[PDB]
């Protein structure tokens, strides 16, 4: 039998570690470790989006899963659209626990513009937000824009292809959210050393319609990746629509990464 | 067509509105409405079981729910184990706006006990709490008893016939809740002109493994229903385990009260 890995599962913003209930008990039918972390103000988490006012606060559970890591061991760590940005906070940190990341259709910032580059870029590029409804919090550091998606936004941009059941089970459970654009604007650049120097590979979904192939293009052109896969038929919320085959990228990624 | 109903579904203790979430779609594409209500520290409720210290406080999403329908408006109000309790206490307070009332894998509770009285007695009688967790929660009210469920405790006792995305689904939502047993200790007894003027069906689960058979027969003695469903080899979550058959049991329900 190959050596089995141990997965970090990074969820997107306004969702939580429950999207992971379909490929979780699959990674682990074949042997593999996985941890769906949850991130601050995420899922269950008690706290309010209002009371996390930094991309740090939010990141915070991934890091603390990442810290007590027994000695010496490395993970998969995929992080899932705005879970991007999470897992290069993380690598800047703990660049030598992490074999490979897995941007799955994901934010892949750089190195060289503020963090908040390929999220601003998209914001101004993205049109049809629907019925999602944003606003914003004053904190005594600046505001905090916030949204929570609509339910027609949902369906028609994250969960077209997804079974009705995901998509009910996605109405009682998004939440209130952010990208913290503005805390990310001020932000260190991502650094060459710990994040940079960390393996990389995007996953994507052919029917994403939140992360389109254009944009992909563009930020692997900014930032380049080892390699790209595609998931055929999958919507943005590929891990629902498309278990299965998100399976069959993630064990090819362990293949490549092998390990001894 | 035959006339569609509106559902108002009630989850269980320790568990949210995410449950339904096979069952929802099922009542929808055959035409009927369907409410899931997410009680207080429930689910993705922002409020932590600790600030919820009364049953009342507990329920008020069902109520106010209840209360925003519109008039001559009637629901067939589904309440889950725990759910019961709740219901109950709906009933009490809206009789006009349920047509009737399920149980389902459910406390039933009577008129002439106080309304702790079916849990008091499953809880001297049930044994094997597993890896959950009891805690003690002092409030204004007096001692609150709060419980969070362990994952082999659940699957062993709640989720054995579920496939196992919805074991592991609850493993991700389920969250530190109560029974409230202190506090519906405590209470003025459910009403017969409230609670017990409302028609209602018991709708059990063959291999539940939290409530026995004997037990249910225990409570409809104690306080009789109208008609009593099974669902052939659902475990305690049969929303999950058997959603289809489920389904089936609240058509049927649907069509005599039509
Ligand atoms: N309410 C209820 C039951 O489903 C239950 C809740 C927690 C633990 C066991 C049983
Ligand atoms: O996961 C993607 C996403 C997109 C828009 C709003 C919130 C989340
Ligand atoms: O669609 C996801 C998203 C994230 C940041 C900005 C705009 C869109
Ligand atoms: O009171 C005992 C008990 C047991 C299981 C569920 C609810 C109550
Ligand atoms: C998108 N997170």
């Amino acid at each position: 039998m190959e050596r089995k890995h141990h997965f970090v599962l990074v969820h997107n913003a306004c969702h939580g570690a429950w999207i992971w209930y379909k490929l979780k008990p699959l990674l682990e039918s074949a042997g593999h470790r996985v941890t769906a972390v949850e991130l601050a103000a995420s899922g269950i988490d008690p706290r309010p989006i209002q009371a996390v006012e930094t991309v740090d606060e939010y990141s915070k559970p991934l890091i603390e899963t990442l810290k007590s890591l027994p000695e010496n061991e490395e993970v998969i760590l995929v992080g899932f659209s705005f879970g991007g940005i999470n897992i290069a906070l993380a690598a800047d940190i703990f660049p030598a626990k992490i074999k490979v990341l897995v941007f799955l259709n994901a934010f892949l910032p750089d190195t060289t513009h503020v963090p908040s580059h390929v999220l601003d870029k998209l914001m101004e590029m993205f049109g049809g937000w629907g019925d999602t409804e944003f606003s914003s919090h004053e904190t005594r550091n600046g505001t905090m824009s916030l949204l929570k998606m609509g339910p027609k936004f949902m369906k028609a941009r994250l969960y077209q292809n997804c079974p009705i059941e995901d998509y009910e089970l996605a109405k009682m459970l998004h939440r209130q959210g952010s990208f913290f654009t503005e805390d990310l604007s001020k932000k260190e650049k991502f650094s060459e050393e710990g994040y940079g120097s960390v393996q990389r590979v995007y996953v994507m979904s052919s029917e994403d319609k939140i992360i389109p192939c254009d944009f992909i293009r563009w930020m692997i052109d900014n930032f380049n990746v080892s390699k790209v896969y595609e998931i055929d038929g999958g919507d943005h919320m590929v891990m629902l629509s498309k278990p299965q085959k998100l399976f069959d990228s993630l064990s090819a990624i362990a293949t490549d990464y092998m390990g001894l």
